[PDB]
């Protein structure tokens, strides 16, 4: 290990903070996952996960597998190789899932936006007026892209969709987004969602999580994608049965799960969200008095999930994230790829309150220093803390 | 949840017994995989998993997936579409194994024997004499059968591809074998070993590790199968950048293998494999003297991790689990598929002692009184008792 | 430290094994005893620990203290220096508190039996006829001595003071007794009773848990003996602040008793009666099967929290314990002070079912062998799993 | 229980935050006290100990108690009844001892001052060197007066003592100072020190941590005062006897100790001496920035584990800390009894990091804006920050 004194501050978007209650629930010895007690904990979780991403329609599927494996499944069940998709490269996790499309053998309409943009909507417009015969089959799209800090639009998707009479189905990464943002599977006609147990849900990797509508199930008769671990037809044969688990789970990450989800309806996820909002203003409130730049380029873009930090061309946003570890024991995320070096990322998703945020926003003025940018010492934090006073609402349970 | 009194025993063949100090270890927050803590962690493991390989050339990958998962990964990256593979269908995970083969579109000759008995090496030899071109890329051999306890002699299958100059790739399920039954990965040439953590690495799911020997490695330049979740090369690609992860691990699952690992070192392999070898025989006698059945049909098939015992006509194996659980706090692993009925199986893999399966056996030994069966009260435990008492070595921490 | 396979056996009658649910509860960090929820919890507590000692008028305290940090509480509170007791000397842990009654500098009349003995009540009857000015100021009595397995009839205690219209306070030691034996504080009229966290409650040692009767509180009026970490009135002082504390307790203890409580009215306190019993009398079966003798010298004596057992004159107890620890991975009470190398105790008490202990009678046969006493493999174990076939109930939470 | 988002900020001064190895390492069932673990590690925990006291001629012992419980060892081992005690109220943990050694009988000459000031030497001098007959048994000094943040010089004390070559026995209070202030036992003639675990050990409450010197031990031969819970000869006993317990410690708390000291070596404690200096000034620079006032009066007497700060006529010192923990999920500290509604305190001590302070700093100035105390948002956190980010040292362990 490498020590440092006090809690570390994590502060990537992913893995994140877990609640204490969840990490009590997972302290568990293994149990027989083909005993009573596992089915009936299971059928609990499927009704519940549904509330999440407001779909009373929907089929979830609990995969263990890490987001990329989730992106995996939604491709494979609904989609057959040759078909053709449109799918939006606006930064990194975004590209890493197109490469897995033309890796899977589907024919991808790339749409590339700079990285800081959003998806390219108009782009999208005219590709599916010109679709007369329905060649698109699916829209693969980053509802947020945690490399950049950009949040698209769902809804004006199906807008575009239903103005042009167009099948396609679709699919929407939502890893770091559900539970942090508004996400309405059903009243945005999304067909696959997915999500990941180490983003806002707040617990360890490992359950990448699916939901699909009937019309992604429909498909699944159609596709002729070759899957077996990620076959959600293997599960729906469980579901039927009662035992619902075609291969082993993690018994932890099940009760992990349902303590998640508990600590979820306890707060409440309008709370939630109107938490992350908070937080994300708040950081966004203190870049600019420091006189940095976010990378999103658009105020409609704007993530309150993450915000991406951009540094004068003089200064190495790596090191930044070097010396919060070394010095400050503290995590940032790195730019990747294309925005390397150009900034660092402050996570702000999942189980984490505002004293939280206004510590890590303090040490980030102090790096800032440390590399010989000179930033006025609590000016962020000062922008920070006078919007949050007036917005913080007091803790119900507390009175 | 379903409390009962006391301490669950747990005796099915997967999941196992958990240590504490592995709970311990894995009692912990997130943290950030890209800091430089988790490569640091993730090269000690890559190169301590081999040991239990015993392999000094092969290639370890920590997949956050299940054995099935692992099954997938060992298919994809080292296969086509259309080769032929040779694979023995002698119980229900060997069975599942030849399921995904056919459903990932290989051309599987399926090599049957009777439920209880092994591979049929006869057959096998048959096959490859016939075979001058070569046409066999891979036999897929399940070490042992869990869901009928029958082990299965790696060594002879290596025998036999030498006699014939015969290249096809060996790949080996040692799910339910690895670190329990003795295996050598380069002794035996074996291509691509797998296991899962659940079982006697004494782990919670979730990790599917899959180790590779040059010549898996040389094949995968020729795999046509699609794969990108499964992919080596991007692991591969990692490794070289000392990074180690393309995505996001269990942080909690590698701090639980680092803990597991010392565990089993500190013990030492061949102690294990020597306990685990006195629990299998104590079993056996055990169900012996009760005058029941081993469903293994020949002593060279012998199985020291479960056993599947056999019930009369009359009595019905499922109910023996069921009156287990719901009076004696006792999970015991079903009979399935063709042997639903007809079998139970007392699991002893893992991190577990001597006195844990006396408490067990005592227990069946009430259960078969339950359902009417003529059991000598005390005559099984006696059995397993007067051959242990014999050869349980003293504690070597304790002098 | 000390690391041996499986897990431990842990067969000793106190510390006991502790339940999941309540090392799951006490897995938390510290908390601030001055916030609002610390008093919360603690009058939750409060209420519901009067349960378990079956009083409505008593006041129970909840000091961060070990069983002879309880004793001394009970004596300074309600008793002066000069003050004659009246005590039973007839084992260990009732010599202990009568040295600590006369290193208290009370006049102590020390009424004496054999180990393996009970309380001699006609020489207490003889005590209380001739105490015409009642100069006997309180009946110091152990309900359960740990040491030998013997049980005290406190109903019989009771009897006697009525009979002879004597108003000496009556005070209990119920340390291996209370949730584990019945124990019935208003209908006895015991003015204080005490017991201890790690005995039958299953908890960390921490906890001295005191219940006062009223009469017990008017006794602290009068009394001179010197006191303030364990004087009751600082107690009184703060519940009737509503902050309950007057320094700072044990956290994770308050968290864990409230799970264990739980717990307990979960399972039923009747039931855990009921469950001793059974664990009790199939231990004393084993041990007539053996050819061993029960220390406890009358039926009307035996005590379902320990069996202590007497062994033949070649054999040394103590290499018993030692061959348990050292081989068998299984802890076993050692024979104290008189009956040093004469006696071994299996502990049968707290959160402990069947097949856990016939576990440990399994390994106990084996041992005996190991010492080269000659029994008869499984005849023990027979005899318990016999009756205990007969009695086990079903598990109400499996239906 | 009262849940709120995100972690809680514990900023009281006892309990402290407990470091997660350590919380892991308390994550255990209990163990047979008797077996040859506990005796193995109690031996290595009594050598270590003597290490953060800085004695080499020192006996510890380890009560399962709090620190109320080892003032009254410290106590009732070396004094008897009438001796006369010099104590120095200067708030209101030196009061309560006061109160307690009045309780014991003891003839306590009381030295006053007003809160916020230290102990007044010059009336010690006075009363030593008109005290021909060495009636003065002992100096009975706290060291760190939790209430008030007040540091006394034990040097110069000693330096009294041997001025007026007057032998009385020096007794010290260190439970809010030992592990986070020096303390040099021997160095200064210190006699009896005593710590709490819930303070910079950052442990659970339950160990009362005594350290006695050779001459301390010498005094037990006379003191007359009554004692056995409490009484160091029976730990000296079982000492020699190499089993070290005379009844039953907390075994998740001895394995927690181990822990805790481990760490403690590992950042060393000159180092932890120096990270709470930082704290503290850290701290006292944000109360200057915003107009505040520190309690203690002088700088020779700043503490560096607590700051209890003084706020302006229309604000109620309560009603800060109410506010923090309803709406900031933070807890802090109340004024006591003189300083009630006065104060209110920030504790800076044991397991916490430079980034966890200036979060709570942030918070208190939104909770002093909410109570309408016009603080410059920023001004405190600036000033912390600047001091902070000049001293912070690298952390060694990542290089
Ligand atoms: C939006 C998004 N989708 C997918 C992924 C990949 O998820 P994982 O690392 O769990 O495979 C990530 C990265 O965490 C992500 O941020
Ligand atoms: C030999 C063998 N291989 C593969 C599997 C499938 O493993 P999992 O349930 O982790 O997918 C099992 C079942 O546990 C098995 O016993
Ligand atoms: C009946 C009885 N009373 C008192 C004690 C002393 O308890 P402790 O070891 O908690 O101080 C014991 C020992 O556990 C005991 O068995
Ligand atoms: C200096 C000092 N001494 C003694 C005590 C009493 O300690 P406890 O609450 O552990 O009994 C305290 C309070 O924590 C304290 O701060």
């Amino acid at each position: 290990y490498m020590y440092g004194p006090g809690r570390h501050h994590l502060f990537v978007p992913g893995p994140v903070n877990i609640p204490e209650p969840v990490i009590r629930a997972m302290n568990r010895n293994n149990e027989d996952y083909r005993s009573p007690a596992i089915p009936a904990l299971t059928k609990t979780l499927l009704e519940d996960v549904k509330k999440i991403f407001k779909t009373t329609s929907g089929t979830p599927f609990l995969f263990p597998t890490t987001g990329t494996g989730a992106w995996e499944s939604a491709l494979t069940n609904t989609l057959s190789p040759g078909d053709r998709i449109v799918s939006f490269l606006i930064g990194q996790f975004s590209l890493l899932w197109i490469d897995q499309q033309k890796r899977l053998n589907f024919n991808v309409d790339v749409v590339e936006s700079d990285w800081g943009q959003g998806a390219n909507l108009q782009v999208l417009a005219s590709k599916l007026s010109q679709d007369e015969n329905h060649t698109i089959k699916a829209i693969c799209i980053v509802h947020n892209e945690t490399a950049t800090g950009v949040t698209n639009d769902i809804s004006a998707v199906r807008t575009l969709l239903d103005h042009y009479k167009h099948p396609a189905l679709l699919l929407v990464d939502g890893v770091s987004s559900i539970c942090a943002l508004d996400f309405r599977m059903d009243e945005w006609g999304v067909d696959v969602a997915l999500t990941g147990s180490q983003k806002a849900l707040s617990l360890p990797t490992g359950l990448g999580i699916v939901c699909a509508s009937p019309k992604a199930l429909e498909a699944t008769k159609t596709s002729k994608s070759l899957k077996v671990f990620f076959d959600w037809n293997d599960y729906l044969k469980f579901y039927k049965l009662g035992t619902y688990w075609p291969y082993t789970p993690s018994i932890q990450l099940l009760y992990g799960l349902r303590a998640a989800l508990d600590l979820i309806f306890e707060e409440g996820l309008e709370n939630i969200i109107a938490r992350h909002a908070r937080l994300g203003k708040a950081t966004r409130l203190a870049v600019e008095a420091w006189g940095l730049k976010n990378c999103t380029q658009k105020e409609e873009w704007i993530s309150n999930t993450v915000t991406a930090v951009m540094v004068p061309p003089h200064i190495d946003g790596s090191e930044i994230v070097r010396r919060a570890w070394q010095r400050y024991n503290l995590s940032l995320g790195l730019g990747l790829n294309k925005v390397a070096g150009k900034v660092f990322r402050i996570g702000h998703l999942g189980n984490v309150n505002e004293l939280q945020l206004l510590g890590c926003l303090a040490g980030v003025e102090m790096i800032l220093k440390d590399v010989g940018y000179p930033v006025v010492m609590g000016s962020g934090v000062a922008a920070a803390s006078t919007y949050l006073q007036h917005h913080i609402p007091l803790i119900p349970s507390r009175i």
